[PDB]
């Protein structure tokens, strides 16, 4: 009846960027390459965050919602956001602006816990989005930029843990 902190994370970003692959790497320690692109789902896991046992809830969104009101309701439920793009697809980086605005409209707080996540860092030779331009956007938004690979696990725990650290600090 002792209650753990429950950190509600939402994955956002355009299609194919790695939302599900990041989620499933974090949850199950597997790189999953064919996860149904239209499927949204939630995941929960106990994690030890800076020595404190907590629960993380991850909503892996898929952009499928029947109404804007439904999408906004999901976003309103979230406490922090991983805003993912693929470093190999410039258009997915451009699309992060829309997710940022959607989140800000619902959460009404420019300091909402939020990381800009450039995924597919193992595909450096296919990079379309420079580190510099992504860092500059993160600086404009006052968020951290982290590059990840769901394939190699690089920075996967970091993005989820660092987002939980922002939720913990900012929603106190
Ligand atoms: N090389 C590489 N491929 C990735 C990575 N993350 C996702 N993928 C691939 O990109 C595709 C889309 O990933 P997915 O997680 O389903 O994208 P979502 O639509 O954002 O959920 C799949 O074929 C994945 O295997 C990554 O970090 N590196
Ligand atoms: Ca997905």
């Amino acid at each position: 009846q002792n209650s753990l902190a429950l950190h509600k994370v939402i994955m956002v970003g355009s299609g194919g960027v790695g939302k599900s692959a990041l989620t499933l790497q974090f949850m199950y320690d597997e790189f999953v390459e064919d996860y149904e692109p239209t499927k949204a789902d939630s995941y929960r896991k106990k994690v030890v965050l800076d020595g404190e046992e907590v629960q993380i809830d991850i909503l892996d969104t898929a952009g499928q919602e029947d109404y804007a009101a439904i999408r906004d309701n999901y976003f309103r439920s979230g406490e922090g956001f991983l805003c993912v793009f693929s470093i190999t697809e410039m258009e997915s980086f451009a699309a992060t602006a829309d997710f940022r605005e959607q989140i800000l409209r619902v959460k009404e707080d420019e300091n909402v816990p939020f990381l800009l996540v450039g995924n597919k860092s193992d595909l450096e030779d296919k990079r379309q989005v420079s580190v510099e331009e992504a860092k500059n956007r993160a600086e404009q938004w006052n968020v951290n930029y982290v590059e990840t690979s769901a394939k190699t696990r690089a920075n996967v725990d970091k993005v989820f843990f660092d987002l939980m650290r922002e939720i913990r600090a900012r929603l106190e």
